């Protein structure tokens, strides 16, 4: 700054800058609905959180990594687990869940230290997962594999799903309510001028 | 299988199989305490689960990824964000919290459908997190930096952390109660031998 210069050689927030018209105004680093989508169509990783109760009767969150399949026309995510607690804290057949897709990208060092920061695009869903059964649960399934490992084709690739194999397997339809987008992935950090400039073995 | 073979001509579980007696017996994929403290040392990214109170009263967790960094003798995690919703739902300054890192490999193809899967390496945490101030804040913050960059050092690499940088950030630290550690990381998935094997577009 002028202020710093000055003063060694004896505010920017409403001056000058270039601003993109084409990028986002929403505050938060908040995206679109369709930016959403697009990341949900791209992932194949999630991670999902769940209910369950307590030693003390508590309810407190597991949160459990797994693949994923985003289903844009019946409205939901699908995926497998067999990870359980004892009880859900939750009453009847359907269960809330948090399902979060990110993209994390690079660390972005700085030389002001509260501008240290990650690149991340970040997706919250928030819905109701119900156990799928029967060829609901087999066409999930089968969505789900052909998603994650592309050219794979079950029946062909792999034999096909058989009655035990949905027996062994907990499927589930994650129906979404409500979704957020964020994204912060910017190619430098906000550095500091009047702190001597990070080295090329940073930016470099 | 024989009984696969001799019909185009026309169990398994208890056979012989080859062990490293070195190899967990722990079930279900489980770690020691150990294994678990060395992925929560080379870890940066965690993702953190906390209950807010939702429009309805019930419950629902928050998923946030976020870097992180284990202190072992202090027995915590610390973390910044401030990321919040309206209420927590939760009673004290403390909070109930679950953290999750893992190391996601790869998807492992099989032409058994309910064979597909994915290497994984996970931990979850269950704690308490709580707000930091003051010197803790500093504290916890620098180690976090110093952490995830390595050979950036705080009051050299970036200028010193200030009072004003303090109160723009919410630092956390979380005080492990228990946790949970999980490694399903084989080169290949279990494939079936009574149905064309994959070809060399999958396993080479």
């Amino acid at each position: 700054s002028y202020y710093h210069h000055h003063h060694h050689h004896l505010s920017d927030f409403y001056d000058p800058r270039e601003r993109d018209p084409s990028v986002s105004r929403r505050p938060q680093n908040r995206q679109s609905d369709e930016w959403i989508r697009e990341l949900l169509l791209r992932g194949t990783i999630a991670r999902v959180a769940t209910l369950w109760q307590g030693e003390d009767g508590a309810a407190f969150p597991f949160i459990t990594p797994l693949a994923y399949a985003y289903r844009p026309e019946q409205g939901d995510l699908v995926y497998h687990t067999n990870v359980v607690g004892r009880l859900r804290a939750n009453a009847g057949q359907g269960h809330p869940a948090t399902l979060e897709v990110s993209e994390i990208g690079q660390f972005l060092p700085s030389n002001s230290p509260l501008e240290l920061s990650v690149q991340y695009r970040s997706v919250m869903v928030f819905g109701t997962a119900r156990v799928l059964a029967g060829e609901d649960a087999r066409a999930a399934l089968t969505t789900l594999s052909e998603r994650v490992f592309p050219g794979l084709k079950v029946g062909e690739t792999t034999r096909p799903i058989s009655e035990d194999d949905l027996k062994r397997t907990s499927v589930y339809s994650l129906s979404i309510d409500r979704w957020s987008g964020k994204e912060n992935w910017a190619e430098q950090a906000i550095q500091e001028e009047d702190w001597p400039a990070l080295g090329p073995e940073w930016l470099g």
